[PDB]
């Protein structure tokens, strides 16, 4: 007696909200997410939960690093959310099932409990330097490489406040002569083709201890640019 949330609108994937939320966000393909939830098969034979865990569940989320119903519900869920999915083994574990625990064809039931999401880090470190929140996802797979011609609309802000609005053509590892920061060109290597995204540099990914005094930005400031990867053409390697 739940929501239909599957794209196909196949009853796949079925949800009953237990406890609203708060905010109007969802998490997006690429956020890392927080959760705890308790597993059932259709008659009630509880076989798995993270209500021990010392930590909430976390994954990132529609990178297929859980099953289908998963990817699909969390994106439709707020933070402080509580629901109930019920999963067709399409969505699940299919005719396969999963051993032990989880017979072949077997349609499941979730509860949920969204806790926290944030954008995904893009940095090699990993030491949140470049945090991308994709408003829409590319269509594409391919990305641009070192060398690659892109063709990118990008709006800059400082403290919101707009400081560069541009649509351009250049070429990956020469931005830096059109007053674009690194970081926004390492980011621009993780996007996809139609892609649009909201990135988050701190200083050391973005104009640093230099700062860019015709943009009235200062040393050690932290840039948030919205941008569009509208196409592009990869390099020779």
């Amino acid at each position: 007696e739940g929501v239909d949330i599957s794209p196909k609108q196949d009853e796949g994937v079925l949800k009953v909200i237990k406890r609203e939320g708060t905010g109007t966000e969802m998490p997006m393909i690429g956020d890392r997410v927080f959760v705890h939830y308790t597993g059932w098969l259709l008659d009630g034979t509880k076989f798995d939960s993270s209500l021990d865990r010392k930590d909430k569940f976390s994954f990132d989320l529609g990178k297929g690093e859980v099953i289908k119903a998963w990817d699909i519900a969390i994106a439709t869920m707020k933070v402080g959310e509580v629901c109930h999915i019920t999963c067709k083994p399409e969505y699940a574990y299919g005719s396969a099932g999963s051993p032990p625990k989880i017979p072949p064809n077997a349609t499941l039931v979730f509860e949920v409990e969204l806790f926290e999401f944030k954008g995904e880090d893009l940095t090699e470190e990993e030491d949140g330097g470049i945090i991308r929140r994709i408003q829409t996802r590319g269509e594409g797979y391919a990305k641009p490489n070192e060398g690659a011609i892109v063709e990118v609309a990008l709006e800059g802000y400082y403290k919101d406040k707009l400081f560069d609005q541009r649509e351009l053509r250049f070429e990956i590892g020469e931005g830096e002569n059109l007053d674009l920061p690194y970081g926004l060109e390492r980011a621009i290597q993780r996007m996809e083709k139609g892609e649009h995204s909201i990135v988050y540099l701190k200083p050391s990914y973005a104009f640093g201890s230099v700062g860019k005094e015709k943009f009235q930005i200062p040393p050690n400031a932290e840039l948030k640019y919205e941008l569009h990867l509208k196409s592009f053409e990869k390099a020779k390697e």
